[PDB]
């Protein structure tokens, strides 16, 4: 899975090791191995969420097969909100998630695409 | 109900009173009175969870009738996770639960088995 | 949470399963488990809302901890209006909400009160 987390929390208000703990969390939530989880955290940004500049965070989640239905994404959302509200000390009104299905021909790995691996 | 909690948190990082609070919580969650709840806490163990020796806990829950279905246990799990995350200051990736149905002929109580009470 | 919805819509103009979908929405909005959400719908009543007998609904919401501030209730209101206007086919002017904090000693469950659970 590919996870990108944008936040207006400064780096020194994002707990040490979050990018590693999000690999374990995404592995369990999405049912793919932790060694196939990719996380990017971009702290210190200027953000408004629901019109408000109080501390907040945005997560994008991309994967083949498992983020393409409302019913699957409902379950995924519940678990990611539980994890991130606690880690970032944010209320559930201060986080939003977007889910993006991917296909194998879009993923460039070791100089080819996943279609040929 | 019968609850057994193993943790690699030392005893002095397990909050005082956890046993009676877990009796009350198990009454709320499983529906059987607090005075029928049995709790065993084993702290200071050497543990790995998901391959990692960071602080963690395992809970076993055994009961007649109420821990035997996926839909029952999904609900029970959500509540026991919320209870333990708060009490032990652990993330939900650092807790696992196992559920075990029991029958009356397996429970020895006051020198007989529950079949005869 | 405890939700009570009065409406002058006849029962056959309240969509089938509304009490179930409002349960799930209220769990999300209030940040409480769905197996702790209670919904009561009372249709076919004689009602005036804002002085008018046109189709309308009144919602009451009661919960520990999460319905006691203006800022929290503004957030909750926005989501409940978005849900109910669509489900009941009512304009924003035809719904009102009241929020009521509860305490643990007020809630009777399994023959005791939540103070002891
Ligand atoms: O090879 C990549 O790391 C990779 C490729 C695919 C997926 C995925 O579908 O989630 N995740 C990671
Ligand atoms: O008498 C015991 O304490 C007892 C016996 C049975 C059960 C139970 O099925 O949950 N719990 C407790
Ligand atoms: O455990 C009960 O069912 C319960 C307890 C509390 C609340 C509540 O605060 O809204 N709702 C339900």
């Amino acid at each position: 899975p590919f996870l990108e987390l944008d936040t207006n929390l400064p780096a020194n208000r994002v707990p040490a090791g979050l990018e590693k703990r999000l690999c374990a969390a995404a592995a369990s939530i999405l049912g793919k191995p932790a060694d196939r989880v990719n996380v990017t955290v971009r702290p210190g940004l200027a953000m408004a969420l629901s019109g408000s500049t109080e501390p907040c965070a945005q997560l994008s989640i991309s994967s083949i097969g498992v983020v393409g239905t409302a019913e699957d994404n409902r379950s995924h959302s519940a678990h990611f909100f539980e994890f991130l509200t606690k880690e970032l000390a944010l209320g559930q009104d201060r986080i939003l998630i977007r889910f993006f299905p991917l296909e194998s021909w879009q993923i460039g790995k070791i100089g080819t695409v996943m279609t040929f691996l």
